[PDB]
């Protein structure tokens, strides 16, 4: 494991990580209070599969509950009331045992953190911030969903649970808990959620104070059409918007530009994600993914959230693309361990490592064929990747001598290495 910051000081931890999203939406309902025991038990496997890091669920306890007729949810971590670690995924002691086993197997533990809001109304919680002290967004006039005096980012729904993350006491609180996660729970980095809710610069401060040389990734899911008409972003590309956030927070960013193309464009169009950017400074900060607990399905209740899921017909193509390309890839728990894409992903992880593909490796796209044809310059080998393509052999598009590395999905997924 390579451990530094990028040339622009972005915290991509060497640019060589391969992350597993360590949970699905329905885990708290499917294996109540047992998740950490399960992960503890799977540690050796996760490490054997080739993952360098695991994205853990929010460790802060969440006893929330909601019902929207058919749909219902709560307890997943995103509506926490406390920093207490005895929540729906397991106890404090089990968490420590899981983190210790993962770390012991050499898998860095990244914690999902939600600074934007908290379960304000929760009757019994250890964190009680009164009103009238500027601790809350609604302590100030709130015209709509844009920054106000008590909150420099968007709000979550009504904004009534939004914290003034910039308040010295709120900043501090989070800052000490991050430090806590690092010293007592083996945290190797963080996943910042709902980054549109507070300033980018604040994530950099938190990273600076608590875990400067660690890995971080921020979730910025906000289209151009969501910015005011006068904002440069209202007319920017998805790439530009996420790139900008990355620049300010000094953290890699989830590639929603790639996700958007996978959903709305054809496969040839996948070259328009951040990870396909010709400028190394742009592609090395992209954290690529096929689906997460928000966009994808999950085993169990309601099929999970499935807000923007990739149809089954592009799953193998999608994993072949992120696993062989620039940016830092993330594998969703379910595709790996529930749905049987495990052996296929294991092979692609081995191909990526053997070719020495990393965050900044170059990528060149070929246009004389159907599908997506790309040449990836790994530090150890060159790969030719052909997805849903009429390409016949690697020599038609690359110089050198190639061997087959992967041939799946009836020739729809083909990978060759020099
Ligand atoms: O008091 C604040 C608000 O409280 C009530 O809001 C409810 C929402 O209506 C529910 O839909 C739900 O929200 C979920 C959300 O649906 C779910 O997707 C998840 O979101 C995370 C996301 O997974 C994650 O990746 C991340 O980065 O950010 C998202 C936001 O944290 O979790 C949410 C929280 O459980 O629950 C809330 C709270 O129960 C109320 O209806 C509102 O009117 C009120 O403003
Ligand atoms: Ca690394
Ligand atoms: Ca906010």
């Amino acid at each position: 494991d390579q451990a530094g910051k990028s040339p622009n000081a972005v915290r991509y931890h060497g640019g060589d990580e391969i992350i597993l999203q360590g949970f699905h939406w329905n885990v708290v309902r499917e294996a109540p209070n047992d998740w950490y025991n399960i992960l503890r038990q799977q540690a050796a496997t996760i490490a054997a599969d080739g993952f360098s890091a695991i994205w853990m669920p929010v460790p802060w306890r969440d006893f929330s509950s909601w019902s929207d007729g058919s749909k219902s949810g709560g307890g997943e971590g995103y509506f926490w009331h406390d920093f207490n670690k005895n929540g729906r995924y397991g106890s404090d002691a089990q968490l420590r045992q899981a983190a210790s086993a993962l770390g012991g197997a050499g898998v860095k533990v990244l914690y999902d953190v939600v600074p934007n809001h908290m379960n304000r109304g929760y009757p019994d919680k250890e964190i009680n911030l009164p009103a009238g002290q500027g601790f809350w967004r609604n302590d100030c006039a709130d015209p709509g969903n844009y920054p106000n005096d008590c909150d420099d980012g968007d709000r979550f729904i009504g904004g009534d649970a939004d914290l003034n993350t910039g308040h010295p006491q709120v900043y501090g609180m989070f800052r000490d808990e991050f430090t806590n996660l690092r010293s007592q729970y083996g945290a190797g980095g963080f996943r910042f959620g709902f980054v549109r809710g507070y300033a980018p610069e604040r994530v950099n401060s938190w990273m600076t104070d608590s875990a400067d040389n660690s890995f971080c990734v921020g979730e910025l899911w906000k289209g151009p059409s969501e910015y005011p008409n006068w904002d440069w972003r209202n007319t920017a590309s998805w790439q530009q918007i996420i790139k900008d956030w990355s620049d300010r927070a000094k953290c890699p960013v989830f590639d929603f530009a790639l996700k958007e193309r996978m959903q709305n464009g054809s496969i040839a169009d996948w070259k328009h994600g951040l990870n396909g950017n010709p400028d190394p400074r742009w592609r090395e900060v992209a954290v690529t993914f096929v689906d997460n607990h928000d966009t994808g399905y999950s085993p169990g209740q309601n099929g999970g959230q499935h807000h923007w899921a990739l149809q089954d017909g592009l799953i193998r193509q999608a994993y072949a693309y992120i696993l062989t390309s620039p940016g830092t890839p993330v594998v969703y728990w379910d595709h790996m361990y529930d749905w049987g894409y495990g052996d296929f992903i294991r092979q692609l992880i081995q191909v990526r490592r053997a070719a020495g593909v990393r965050a900044d490796s170059a990528i060149s796209f070929h246009s004389g064929y159907s599908g997506l044809v790309a040449t990836v310059s790994g530090s150890q080998q060159t790969l030719v990747v052909a997805l849903n393509s009429d390409l016949g052999n690697p020599g038609q598009v690359a110089s050198g001598s190639f061997s087959e590395a992967v041939n799946a999905s009836n020739g729809q997924v083909r990978v060759w290495r020099s």
